[PDB]
């Protein structure tokens, strides 16, 4: 089985958040309750980080992990350059904190794995100190439409396969 993480440290990105390492793991999926220097990094999920932040310092083009539609490429969105691909699954991979004006495409867009969507960034929605790094979460398709549920749910991209995920678009 090939995941999105197994498929970015591959090409030599790091991983800085893990949900793997979070205290209680299997159990409360996510719990991460991030703070430091008076900001609280999960405050709008209560405290819950359901994805992988992940950085690299060889490059800063951050590829698509896998093919899919374009549904959301905002630069003012809730992760800061916030870029959301749908794939074949119909789940929503979250691409957040890019460079704002650094995505390669548009919403309706058509991207294939591997494709160069955005440069990795620090932006984020209150413009505060932070890494530069990629926040890589994937939303499921049973997702509420509430705006807590769009930012905070999440799957457990450990567990999630990609190897057939590729197909050209
Ligand atoms: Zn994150």
């Amino acid at each position: 089985m090939l995941t999105a993480i197994d498929y970015l440290t591959k090409k030599g990105w790091k991983i800085s958040s893990d949900p793997r390492t979070y205290d209680g793991y299997p159990k409360n999926y996510g719990y991460r309750n991030y703070h430091e220097n008076g900001i609280n990094y999960d405050e709008f999920c209560g405290g819950y980080h359901r994805a992988f932040d992940v950085y690299s310092n060889e490059t800063n083009d951050v590829p698509a992990v896998t093919s899919g539609t374009v549904i959301e490429a905002n630069d003012y969105g809730n992760f800061g350059g916030t870029f959301v691909i749908r794939d074949a699954n119909d789940n929503d991979w979250i691409y957040g904190h890019l460079q704002r004006g650094s995505m390669r495409f548009v919403v309706g867009d058509k991207v294939n794995q591997g494709d160069i969507i955005g440069l990795q960034g620090n932006s984020n929605y209150y413009d505060n100190p932070m890494s530069v790094h990629l926040h890589l979460q994937l939303r499921p398709k049973d997702a509420k439409k509430d705006e807590k549920s769009q930012v905070c749910s999440g799957l457990a991209m450990e567990k999630y396969d990609i190897t057939n995920l590729n197909a050209k678009q």
